[PDB]
């Protein structure tokens, strides 16, 4: 018989509501390509039951903890139903900015410079201690929990004496916590759909992170596509966006978040598996300028999934 | 009204029959201790009814695949129930020989010189470029597949054996893995929380430790026969290994030395076999816990 296909949305993150229109936008997306779609609110009815109510395949448009994380691969794994986005590993392995600077680093690939924090050390160090293991990175400094959070947590420090204030708060939110050299930006995403790099897109945000409001709520906020980036430049971009995806293991697709440093160096900063797919979302705005339609992507990322 | 406790065990990978062993045991020894545990044969039961059926709290005795590699870890952190061993993340990473070895390199962990391919190379480069790739690692070598011990590893001592080693590791994975062999002794640590149990020396029979291995030639030894000065370097290295790739509860870490005597990690194993024969009990002996205190040690790490 024809699949019938789940569209997870919804669910119990942060990020419900974008999620809600990510889900909602797929369906329509799906529909269009004759897909026997269903949405299926994740609040409302349990993941762990989808192969029993008769799904033969997944579609994740779900964000953030328990969409994106591991958690939901892991229970799609067991229940043996193909899905869309990365694997169990993938997945819950870029939501871990350590682990993830850390293979990106034994690779060769860039990043900014940064000092590693656990709360051991912070309970065993002094403030002046703390200031001097990260003054080889000069100011200013973005200090953040090592974990992804829905950007919670986050801190510029342009003084030493604002360190202290800065590492309390992001060890609310985690055991682990990152202190980095300041990129100056540009900042940059890079859409990957199965082998294929799609076209680069640059990213202004209205303050100092693009953070929540600024990916989800903000008009403020401007995109660029094509980026301005140079022919060879959109070229390096494009292998070093694929390498780092490829080092943490993800596939079917997701996107890759780079920064320029003042002269122009690309550094990485994360890969996200399971992007906003509103009809103005990144991917979706990517796919167009690829020559996608955002029926087409949709479909695109579905057959990726076996 | 006492936690009620499943003690998952068998399932469906090729270890099942050593998991029902360990599951046995494990089942025994929580009785022993006071827990109210039962035994769940996955093949049988599915996890994801274990909070329909009213159990609190859940031990993992299953090994191989669906049971250490994150895919239950998935199905238990939905059911939000606790569980004991690493998280979904330590699971599955533990299985990439490649990202357990990228994480420990970055951190500055010993690991044995290595190459890696990705197939666009493998089918790209011609066999004797493929001898230049890893001429810098001299001979001999081993050539595993990144994922699964199982299939797909050989032993080359000479450069023209290797293309047919690639040629049966890429069988099994698009990343495979060329390294520097080590001379061995090889050996395990087991870790309980925050605790290094004592480590325990591996004889196999033949050039790898690897199922038939975990015949009745294998030789375990325990004490090591490592100085008190080593085993406290060996203990250390191994928390840092275990905790380099998040893992937490319990496990095993599997390092090897080389001929100058310096520790090369190898492993870590986020469910290991709890059979009368395997290395977790042996140590927890040496220790001086019994089976049932290893055990309830390991549930109580579980909240
Ligand atoms: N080292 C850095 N320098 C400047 N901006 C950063 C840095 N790290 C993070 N950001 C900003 O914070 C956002 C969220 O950080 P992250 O989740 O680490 O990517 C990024 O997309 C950037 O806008
Ligand atoms: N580089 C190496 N040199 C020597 N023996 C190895 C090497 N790598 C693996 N082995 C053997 O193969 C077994 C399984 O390897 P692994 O799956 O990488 O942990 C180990 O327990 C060792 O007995
Ligand atoms: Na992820
Ligand atoms: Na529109
Ligand atoms: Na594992």
């Amino acid at each position: 018989m024809a699949e019938k296909v789940a569209v997870l949305l919804g669910g119990t993150s942060a990020e419900r509501e974008v999620s809600l229109l990510s889900g909602q936008a797929v369906l329509a997306g799906l529909k269009e390509a004759g897909i026997d779609a269903y949405g299926v609110d994740t609040k409302d009815f349990p993941v762990t039951q989808l192969k029993e109510q008769g799904f033969d395949k997944v579609f994740i448009a779900l964000h953030g903890r328990g969409g994106e994380d591991g958690t939901l691969q892991g229970v799609l794994e067991f229940l043996q139903l193909p899905y869309t986005g990365s694997g169990v590993m993938a997945s819950a392995l870029t939501m871990d900015k350590l682990r993830t600077k850390l293979v990106w680093q034994a690779l060769g690939l860039p990043i900014s410079p940064y000092v590693a924090l656990n709360r051991q050390q912070f309970e065993t160090l002094s403030p002046e201690e703390l200031v001097a293991c990260v003054a080889k990175l000069g100011l200013p400094l973005i200090v953040k929990p090592s974990h992804e959070g829905s950007s919670v947590g986050m801190s510029k420090v342009d003084h030493a004496s604002e360190l202290q204030k800065a590492l309390v708060e992001a060890f609310q939110h985690d055991s682990d916590v990152l202190i980095e050299k300041w990129l100056s930006g540009p900042e940059f995403t890079v859409a990957i759909l199965g082998d294929e790099v799609l076209p680069s897109i640059r990213i202004q945000p209205p303050g100092v992170f693009y953070d929540y409001d600024a990916k989800y709520l903000s008009d403020k906020t401007q995109y660029f596509c094509p980026s301005g980036l140079s022919d060879e430049s959109e070229q390096q971009l494009a292998a070093l966006a694929l390498q780092a995806y490829h080092a943490l293991d993800c596939s079917g697709w997701g996107r890759v978040d780079v920064m320029q440093d003042r002269d122009g160096h690309f550094y990485l900063l994360e890969v996200n598996t399971s992007p906003g797919m509103t009809s103005h979302s990144l991917v979706p705005m990517a796919a167009r300028q690829y020559g996608l339609s955002f029926s087409q992507l949709v479909a695109r990322i579905l057959m990726l999934a076996d």
